[PDB]
């Protein structure tokens, strides 16, 4: 496990092109699911049978996503545990996350675009 920028880490699980990495602004099409760091499961969308877009590096999703991703080829699927600054820091989401947590985001990248 490599140790990214804020202390993010990333755990390669299964490789992609190792090619086609995301560039700031590229549109990116995941499939996630998160954890707390005791194993307790928040979110996924693989759940909601429908894959997540945002473009990468302009500020849409929390930090700890905008380091993260874009150092991932298409097809990759790799896990990123993310300390709190990078993620929701001291307020959380309302009966979701709370104050202060780490989150383990299990992502496959898709496709970029
Ligand atoms: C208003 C319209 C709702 C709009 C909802 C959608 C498009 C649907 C999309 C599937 C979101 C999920 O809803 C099904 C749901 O995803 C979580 O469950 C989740 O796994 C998560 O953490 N994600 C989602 C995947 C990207 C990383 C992170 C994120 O960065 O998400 C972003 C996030 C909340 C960023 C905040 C931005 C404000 C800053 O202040 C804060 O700064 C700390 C960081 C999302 C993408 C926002 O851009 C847009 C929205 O929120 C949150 C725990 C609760 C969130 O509910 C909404």
């Amino acid at each position: 496990s490599e140790v990214i920028e804020g202390n993010v880490k990333i755990d390669r699980i299964s490789p992609g092109d190792g090619a086609t990495f995301p560039k700031t602004g590229d549109l990116v099409t995941i499939h996630y699911t998160g954890t707390l760091e005791n194993g307790q499961k928040f979110d996924s969308s693989v759940d909601r049978g429908s894959p997540f877009q945002c473009n990468i590096g302009v500020g849409q999703v929390i930090k700890g996503w905008d380091v993260g991703i874009p150092k991932l080829s298409v097809g990759e699927k790799a896990r990123l545990t993310i300390p709190g600054p990078y993620a929701y820091g001291p307020r959380g989401f309302p009966g979701l996350i709370p104050p202060n947590s780490t989150l383990v985001f299990d992502v496959e990248l898709l496709k970029v675009n």
